């Protein structure tokens, strides 16, 4: 959802930086109408990187401190933003579960302009968990916002880890998701 993510940027740089911040930002890709028209638009990728480019000079801010908080807000905003696409989730691992089987499948077959790679969920145990993914334009600062965004509305605490192998490499990531300990203290026996 370009469109979607449009209007999450527009209310990030107008709240913590300024009005006048955000008037350059809109000089940057240029207005038409007014601005703002609402979730139902597709634009190309290169629009999303144009403002994100315009944001490290503006505003002189990391490219990676700002994917992160990015992936914070706009996560949380679909949480209370549907209240059925969450009363069917039960937990983040059961997230993990339909995360494609059927958030992605209604998605993808309300608009067509969307495209999606390829995911294929591996269980190693209850603890363990591997996510596959096979995608050309990899970001790691990206997925991991999205997943730790997840657990910022359930207020939890999961590490999300990657293996060196693949790790500089694209199109085969492996990550590796899991819990770290918690529930009182046991280190093992004594
Ligand atoms: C944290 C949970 C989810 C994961 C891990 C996830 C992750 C992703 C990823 C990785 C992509 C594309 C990334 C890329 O190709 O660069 C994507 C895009 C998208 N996701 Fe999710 N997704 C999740 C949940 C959701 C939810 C809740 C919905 C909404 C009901 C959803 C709707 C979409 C849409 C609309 C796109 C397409 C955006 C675009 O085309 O640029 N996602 N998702």
């Amino acid at each position: 959802m370009m469109g979607m993510v449009f209007t999450g940027l527009m209310e990030l740089i107008e709240d913590e930086f300024g009005y006048e911040t955000l008037d350059t930002l809109l000089e940057s890709c240029e207005l038409q109408s007014e601005g703002i028209y609402t979730s139902v638009g597709s634009y190309d990728h290169q629009e999303l990187l144009q403002l994100v480019v315009k944001l490290s000079e503006v505003s002189s801010v990391p490219v990676t401190e700002l994917v992160r908080l990015f992936g914070k807000k706009l996560f949380v905003e679909l949480i209370e933003g549907h209240p059925e696409i969450a009363n069917e989730m039960k937990d983040s691992f059961d997230l993990l579960s339909k995360i494609d089987s059927f958030i992605h499948v209604e998605v993808y077959k309300l608009y067509p302009q969307a495209e999606l790679p390829k995911f294929t969920c591996d269980r190693l145990g209850d603890n363990d968990i591997r996510l596959h993914y096979q995608s050309k334009r990899p970001f790691a600062s990206f997925a991991e916002g999205l997943l730790d965004g997840c657990a910022e509305y359930f207020k939890e605490d999961f590490t999300i880890s990657r293996t060196p192998e693949t790790q500089d490499s694209e199109t085969d990531v492996i990550f590796n998701i899991t819990r770290a300990p918690r529930g009182a203290e046991n280190l093992y026996f004594q």
